[PDB]
């Protein structure tokens, strides 16, 4: 019959349909609501919105930094601008007194360090599944904002704590005192002031570094805050199916084990201000010179605003395969209510209208013992392309006998 | 060989057929997301509570003499503590209630008291309208919650008929004005589990099938703003054992105190039995038959308890995913009330101060942003009727096989 | 044998279960996450809540639009009730002095432009993706609130602004003074007048209208919010599969170009008042004659109000086919800091508890270059059923040449 010869025209021409599909190289994305006994909590990174406690700035932090923080033009004079209190232009005609004073070496990370926000006294309270924790719960980590705070960092092989029940019960609730009366005298614009109160505040897996400044999201004083989270795993694909990039231990990044996009783009931000500037920024990792504030003000902060806002050449920053999103829901209320503010003042020996200006409540829990999963998948396998070639191949030869 | 062209026949269904009773045996599922375009959705319950518990104005000597101890408005000695962190007019009013010389104890009921003392929606609810319709203190019905008196809104309850969505935008849900009475707010002089540091109100925005579980699962909403809630409806289907872990939700619930499964049913029912079983109690807001709790009970026995669970034991409480289960994605964003324009208006139209009106006075709008919901369903990925028409249709043709040679 | 009666009866058995699974029309949704080296940026509009400036408002205006602010009673005089301020009293007991003012000709439209908040004014600072912009970067969109302000309208063949990267840096930040001071005073309740203070915003595709009094959000003075966004792509299928309605050269809309559930409304809202009312409200498009304030107060507010909130027969408005939506987290944090308040004050001519009550800042940004995909696709292809119903008479054709 005609039957070999019209049986060997399909299985060759279906066959090589079978191969155009699989060199398309296809993928399919599986969703899945995943009920979970127990969830790893995340880290939550936490900083002041103020850099610089007025305090901690000595005179010779003020020689130094003074025209970097707008207090002083670059007559090492305080301006002509009468942006200032009467109160607080005597502490710092004083201390921008230079008559006779003989500079000491100084250093943008100690300051830093120095200058920064206390987590010992911002810190008024804090619980976590109602046990008590303290500032020894909080690792040190520093930011574009300074020194931050990174509460169940995962970091030093303290384990990381675990959500058991939904809820507000079975999360963080801290209380702090964001210090406005220490707040850095604003008398111009600058990267290193804010018109603003309150603190910036990230969660993110341990696994990724802070990028609180971009990514964040704001608490402000005077509001008990919920963050209702939500975990979301995100699985991606590698070339040829997708674009993404292996989370391993072989980061193939100058400055980091793990490849993550923020990872990526530090690492891009530390190369292009070394390069252009010959320094880091107190946050940025390496071993390269920190930067002065000098270099600060006329390279480094220009040159970083210059990259993560126009450039886009020099940062090509690929999707992680792995990932973990927080979906966040925020609501408030006042605090204190007329009722608590007595008690509060006392309990804290500060003024009632202190309290009102400064104190913040945060609860950040899972609404549910539940992650969305999002997984790409291949489309078709190459084993179960030889796995249809086999049973292609099995019947024109069953054809020939 | 002709005979061989069939042994190469055998081996491959009895192989075949033994990798899709593999599959099977798996119990594997498969999920379908969709976004279906829907002409009217049912609008959710709203429960909402004042962060006070007790109106100040409510509190008598009796209740004072009972309960002081428990607010922190006495010592263990029903004395007002050493600690002077009452404001000087306030505390003239609570010298005298606070008087205990002569005075002999009258019957006290914890329940009573939340009830009379609790803030009143007829007081609290200046205004309220649905899809443009007015509302009244009548529509919101009272639940009693670990916050205490509290109301629900569209309850579904009292067989009054579920209230329903028909256009996307503010103009076709709730909006509700009211006073938060921070003047009837009860003195914080201590820490406790029925005092707080905050005013405002919590909500719940909740299926009319699950009680309310405001002080875990609810938002907060401040005085001084509108705050304009925007939902999304979510319906999450998944499968029980051997496919998941899930337990059916029917009308035969299955559990002691409760017509529905839910988790917030579920943990309201043990949470009840253990305080029952650890104390001889219930609170006034649990479920069953017990006697309540008495504030000596609630502080020593009732209070810990129920911190205890909700926070540390992990052993005591299973409760597993319902099957059926209605979930809403919010999106809260809010604008400062009242504007200086607005302020003497709402003094005058309320017998109230400026001062006061700006203290107190909140706005609340929930609505949903379009006539979707979103379903996440859990499928069978491989049926056992669709088993036995694969292994009855690879029984078949080598059986067909045989009869042929 | 029996072969040939079993094997004709199974191919015409299997070819109707096919059938019957085709004609029920089912679909299937795929969703993704894709990668996106860039994603366009939205249209935000933002309205001020305050719809009239007091300083805006003439003798003129008063005389003709008075009672629809309820700034005048039915007998357009100023009421007896004592809630007003002292020295607004005066200045309005002047203006509503009426003995030898000859009315000149009044135009609701003409008042919303003249009276309207100015972007020129409101707009303290701008930025986008580090790029400096004016209000010149804003065009004019009238709304229910009056004169509102579209960034990124993509009007005007001005090309749509892009997002290249996440967080903060690569959006929009605007630092609004709302004006509180030229507040119109609140002395009742109408459908003009609010209890609030801040703006409306809307984020939303070029390709949309904005519907900002039903579908926006609020931003507060005193606050700096961070508006942190997520692109969701949806595509639905029409009759028979789904619901939806096709976007197509024709918008079957009388006046719009495209079909958006928006679009759709707003075309409907427009119909509806000029058939009940014989005018439109100076928001709604059209060539009929803009109400007067006679006509807002008596007809068409309450009209407008009946359909939004009531009518469910009159306005029949189905799913696009194809659908942006913008998932949004919000945050904020206090401005000014008691350091910064001074200088917002001697920055911009205004004394510190005027900084205080009405400067904000709003942040809006993509957390990451990805957009969420919900597309319905076909479940079972009508080429597709040929292909299988050709393979089934393509054996019962080597079951008829054995017999
Ligand atoms: C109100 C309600 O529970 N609706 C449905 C129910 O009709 C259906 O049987 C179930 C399927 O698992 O989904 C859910
Ligand atoms: C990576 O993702 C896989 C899921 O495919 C998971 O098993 C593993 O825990 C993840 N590892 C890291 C380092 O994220
Ligand atoms: C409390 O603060 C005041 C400032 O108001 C200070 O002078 C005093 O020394 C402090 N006292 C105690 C008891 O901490
Ligand atoms: C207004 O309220 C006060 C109570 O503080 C009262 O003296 C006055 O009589 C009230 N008038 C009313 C309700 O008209
Ligand atoms: C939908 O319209 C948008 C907006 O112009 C466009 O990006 C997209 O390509 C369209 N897609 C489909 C499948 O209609
Ligand atoms: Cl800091
Ligand atoms: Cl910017």
């Amino acid at each position: 019959a005609l039957c070999f010869l019209g049986s060997l025209a399909v299985l060759l021409c279906v066959c090589t349909e079978r191969v155009q599909y699989y060199f398309h190289y296809h993928h399919v994305t599986k969703l899945d609501e995943v009920a979970a006994s127990q969830l790893t909590f995340p880290a939550v990174t936490l900083c002041n919105l103020n850099e610089f406690r007025f305090s901690q700035v000595s005179k010779n932090d003020l020689y130094h930094a003074g025209e970097l923080l707008a207090l002083l033009n670059n007559r090492y004079e305080i301006p002509d601008t009468q942006m200032a209190d009467e109160k607080q232009l005597e502490i710092l005609q004083d201390k921008a007194n230079f008559r006779s004073f003989k500079p000491k070496p100084f250093n943008m990370r100690e300051f830093y360090d120095r200058a920064g926000h206390d987590i010992r006294d911002m810190l008024l309270s804090c619980h976590f599944r109602g046990e008590v924790c303290s500032a020894e719960d909080f690792k040190v980590v520093f930011t574009r904002y300074g020194k931050c705070y990174t509460f169940n960092s995962g970091r030093d092989g303290r384990p990381r704590l675990k959500t058991m029940k939904g809820g507000t019960g079975n999360g963080l609730e801290i209380m702090l005192d964001i210090q406005q009366d220490e707040y850095l005298p604003v008398w111009g614009e600058t990267d290193e002031t804010s018109f603003e109160a309150g603190i910036k505040v990230q969660i993110h897996s341990q696994d990724e570094p802070p990028f609180i400044d971009q990514l964040g999201f704001g608490v402000a004083p005077g509001f008990q805050t919920f963050v209702a989270c939500q975990e979301q795993r995100l699985i991606y694909l590698p070339p040829p199916w997708g674009t993404c990039k292996a989370v391993t231990m072989d980061s193939d990044l100058d400055f980091f084990d793990s490849y993550s996009i923020t990872a990526c783009r530090i690492d891009c931000e530390t190369r292009y201000l070394v390069e252009n500037c010959n320094c880091r920024m107190v946050h940025m990792p390496g071993d390269a010179p920190y930067c002065t504030p000098e270099q600060y003000k006329e390279c480094a902060d220009p040159a970083l605003d210059f990259l993560v806002e126009k450039d886009q050449e020099y940062c090509v920053c690929e999707m992680p395969c792995n990932l973990t999103r927080y979906g966040k829901e925020l609501s408030m209320v006042k605090i204190p209510s007329k009722a608590s503010a007595k008690y509060l003042a006392k309990k804290f020996n500060k003024s009632e209208q202190y309290i009102g200006e400064n104190i913040l409540v945060l609860d950040i829990f899972f609404e549910v013992l539940n992650y969305e999963t999002i997984e790409q998948k291949k489309a078709y396998e190459i084993a179960g392309l030889l796995g249809d070639i086999g049973g292609q191949m099995g019947l024109f030869i069953g054809a020939s006998i």
